[PDB]
């Protein structure tokens, strides 16, 4: 276990580029952080944007953040992909979410940012 709750990270999830997220607890399964059905490590993450979403994702795609400006560091690990507008629209939300976090404690970020759950009925 390398993340905790309140942590801020870089997830790359499927088709998204690399996204600004806060690791929280699973509102469910009452942990951070588990072992797969393939015996892998995942980190249950907040994704910071305009539409709250949460995601467990493996801990192989996932990276301190240490700013916005890293964003081109992950792109190393020429040739560019392009991005949609939409997406880059919800993208400059979360980093201005991400950036304000930043500046707080980790207790901060916890407080500030951890969703709420309702349940459907
Ligand atoms: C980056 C990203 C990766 C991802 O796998 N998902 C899923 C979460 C679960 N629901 C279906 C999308 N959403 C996002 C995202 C994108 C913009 N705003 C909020 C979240």
């Amino acid at each position: 276990v390398k993340f905790q709750v309140g942590d801020l990270v870089w997830s790359k999830v499927g088709t998204y580029p690399w996204w600004p997220c806060m690791v929280s607890s699973d509102p469910q399964l009452e942990v951070h952080t588990k072992i797969n059905t393939r015996g892998a490590r995942e980190y249950h993450v907040q994704f910071f944007s305009n539409q709250p979403e949460r995601a467990w994702v493996h801990e192989k795609r996932v990276r301190e953040y240490k700013g916005h400006k890293q964003y081109e560091e992950l792109l190393a690990e020429k040739i560019r992909k392009p991005r949609p507008q939409r997406e880059r629209a919800q993208w400059d939300i979360g980093i201005a979410h991400a950036e304000k976090a930043l500046k707080m404690t980790r207790e901060e970020r916890i407080e500030q940012y951890t969703f709420i759950y309702i349940d459907k009925q």
